[PDB]
C-alpha cells in the first residue's frame, strides 16, 4: 500500500521514477480503490506530468505486460496518443504497411476505439495473434499487430476510472510508450504541441535508440495541409526542428482531405489506398509520415523516401500485406 | 451532467457559490461516482478552497437537510471540524450545558467520526440521538439546550464516506460539518484543526448569511485555548475583525494541552460528569470557561473577563449537570 506517494501528489509534488514505478505497478495490479487512482491521476494531471514520471510508469507497465520474442535485427513502432479532435483516417496503420513494403520492419502496437484496430479486424485480422507468430509475421512480412488488450491484461483495472472520468490523463501519452516487443525505433505522434517535446525526453529515458514525436495542425501525425513540430532522439542526444509538406517534395493539402467515414469506408478507402487506388491527399500523408520514419533508419533524404513510400504505395504491394498477413 | 464543471475544477478554476452548490447538490444523492467524486474532492484541495465555494457546498447540504422548526429569538450553536489531533475532552459540548446554565440558546449540531466524539458520549449519558425536531426544538425552549445529531437530519452526508475514508486526506468536507446546522442559527463559535481556516471559514459564514459568528483556533485545538493564544475571526454587524486572545485577557490561569488530555469513552463520559458537576480538574473548567466566554461575547456581552467568571461559578454550581440528565429525561 502507497498511502506515503499519494500524499506527496496530492501535495502536487512530483513523484520520482521509482516511485511512480511502484504507485503504477499497484495501479496495473488493482491495488488501488476507484477513488485513489482518480485522485493520483487527476493530482498528476493538474501539476503537469514530468519526464521521469511518465518513464516510471511506462516502466512500470511493460513489466506487468504479457513476453513477446524481441528479434535482433531494427524494426519500430508508428502510434500516437490519438484523440487530435480533426476526425482523419488511420495513417499510422496505413504507413506501417506501407513501410513494411519499403524496407522497414514495423512492430505496430495499439488497441480498437469505429476507430482504429476495427479496420484491421475487417480486412481479416485475427487481433489475438499469438506472440509466436506475430513475431513470424514480422520476420517474414516485415509487420505485424500487436493489440494491446492481450498483453496489457491488467490495463482494465483503469478503463472504467478513465471513461468515468472523461477527461485527459497520464493514460492517454502512456498508450504509444509501451509496445511489448520494446521496439528501438519509434515514430510517435501527439494530440498537443505541448506534449512533443515532454514525450521526446521520456524516450531517451526510456533509452530508445532512434525516435521522432511529432505534431501538426492538430493532428498527432506528420501533416501535409500544414507544418509539423519535431522533436528527434538520436544518440540519446535531442533536436527540435519544424517540417512541411515541401520538405518531402510533396504538394501542401487540406485537412479535409484527409476525413475519416465509416467502418464500411474506412476499409474500403485503405483498401483502395494500399492498392494504389486512393486519393491523393492520402497517399501524400502517409508517403510523409512513412519518409519521416525512414530518417529513423537512417535514410536521411526525406525526398527520396517520400517519393519510393508514394510508389510502394501506387504499386498495391502494401495491401498484398495485409493479406498475407489475414492468414494467419 | 456537471462534467463542464468538472473539467473546470481540472484547471485550477474556483467555482463560483451557484455552480458548488450544483456540484455537491448532486453529490448528496450518491449521482457521483466514486472516481469522480474523488477527483472533484482532490481537484479542489489542491488548488485551495475558497469562501464562496465553501458556501455553496454547505446551502447544498443544507437544502436536502430534513426539517427543523427554527425559532425566532437568539441561539447559537458551538462546534468544531475536530481531528486536531490534539486527544482533548469535549470542550463544545460540556460549554453547551454551561453557556444554557447561564442563559444562553444553544442548539448544539453534532457530527459523527470514529465511539470516541460528542455524540458517543451525550449518548452514554442516556440522551437520545434520534429524538425528533419537535422534541429537540421543545428542550430549546425550556431547557436552553438540544443536540441536533448528523446522521439523522443529513441523509446524503453519507454518499461521501466511503470515498473519504479510502483518501485518507482532508477535503472540504471536513469543514463543511460545523456549518450545515439544522436549525441554522443565527450565531455560532466555530472551532477548526489549522489557523489559516479561520478567516476563510468566517468569510463562509457571511456569505451564508450569519448575524453573530467567530472562528478559531488555539495551538493546534479546534478550541478557543488557555495553554496558548487563540487565533480568532469574528463576524459582527456584516464585518470580519482578525484578532488573537490569550489566557489573561480572559483572566484565567494558562495550563498545558496536556492536562486537558483524554481518554476511552468511559473516562471521558466520567470525565465530563465530575466537571460538569461541579467537581473536575481546574484544566478542564478553566479551558470550559474561555470557551463560553467568547460564545456570549457573540451575545452583546464584550467583557471576556466577567463572562469567565460567570462560566465558573456556573460550573461550580453544578447545574449544568442537572440540564444534562433533565435533557435525558426527554
Ligand atoms: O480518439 P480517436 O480520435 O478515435 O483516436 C484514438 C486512437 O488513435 C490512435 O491510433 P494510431 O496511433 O494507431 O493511428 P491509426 O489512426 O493509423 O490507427 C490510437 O491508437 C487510438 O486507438
Ligand atoms: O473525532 P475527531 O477526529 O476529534 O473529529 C471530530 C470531532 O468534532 C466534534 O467536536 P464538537 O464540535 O462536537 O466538540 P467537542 O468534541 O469538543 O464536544 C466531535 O465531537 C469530535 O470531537
Ligand atoms: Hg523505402
Ligand atoms: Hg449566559
Ligand atoms: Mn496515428
Ligand atoms: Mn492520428
Ligand atoms: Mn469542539
Ligand atoms: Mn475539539
Amino acid at each position: 500500500t502507497h498511502q506515503p506517494i499519494l500524499e506527496k501528489l496530492f501535495k502536487s509534488q512530483s513523484m520520482t521514477q521509482e516511485e511512480s514505478h511502484q504507485l503504477f505497478a499497484a495501479i496495473v495490479r488493482g491495488e488501488l480503490e476507484d477513488s485513489q487512482l482518480a485522485a493520483a491521476l487527476i493530482s498528476m494531471k493538474m501539476r503537469g506530468e514530468r519526464p521521469e514520471e511518465i518513464a516510471g510508469a511506462a516502466s512500470a507497465l511493460l513489466a506487468d505486460a504479457q513476453p513477446f520474442p524481441r528479434p535482433d535485427y531494427d524494426f519500430a513502432d508508428i502510434v500516437g496518443t490519438g484523440g487530435d479532435g480533426t476526425n482523419s483516417i488511420n495513417i499510422s496503420t496505413a504507413s506501417a504497411f506501407v513501410a513494411a513494403s519499403c524496407g522497414a520492419k514495423v512492430a505496430k502496437h495499439g488497441n480498437r476505439s469505429a476507430g482504429s484496430c476495427d479496420l484491421l479486424q475487417a480486412f481479416g485480422i485475427r487481433l489475438d495473434m499469438s506472440a509466436e507468430d506475430s513475431r513470424q509475421a514480422l520476420d517474414d512480412l516485415n509487420v505485424c499487430f500487436l493489440f494491446a488488450p492481450q498483453y496489457h491484461t491488467g490495463f482494465r483495472h483503469a478503463m472504467p476510472v478513465r471513461q468515468q472520468l472523461k477527461t485527459r490523463t497520464i493514460f492517454n501519452v502512456l498508450g504509444p510508450l509501451i509496445n511489448p516487443a520494446r521496439p528501438p525505433k519509434a515514430l510517435i505522434g501527439v494530440y498537443s504541441p505541448e506534449l512533443v517535446l515532454p514525450i521526446a525526453q521520456a524516450l531517451k529515458v526510456l533509452g530508445y535508440k532512434n525516435a521522432a514525436v511529432v505534431h501538426g495542425g492538430g493532428m498527432d501525425e506528420v501533416a501535409i495541409h500544414t507544418p509539423t513540430q519535431v522533436a528527434e532522439l538520436n544518440n540519446g542526444e535531442i533536436e527540435s526542428y519544424q517540417l512541411s509538406p515541401q520538405d518531402f517534395g510533396l504538394q501542401s493539402y487540406s485537412l479535409n482531405a484527409l476525413q475519416g467515414g465509416t467502418p464500411e469506408e474506412n476499409r474500403d478507402i485503405l483498401a483502395r489506398l494500399l492498392q494504389g487506388k486512393g486519393d491523393a491527399a492520402h497517399a501524400r500523408q502517409v508517403a510523409a509520415n512513412v519518409a519521416l520514419l525512414l530518417k529513423l533508419f537512417g535514410q536521411d533524404n526525406l525526398r527520396h523516401n517520400a517519393q519510393l513510400a508514394l510508389e510502394t504505395i501506387r504499386s498495391g504491394t502494401a495491401f498484398e500485406r495485409v493479406t498475407a498477413l489475414a492468414a494467419r
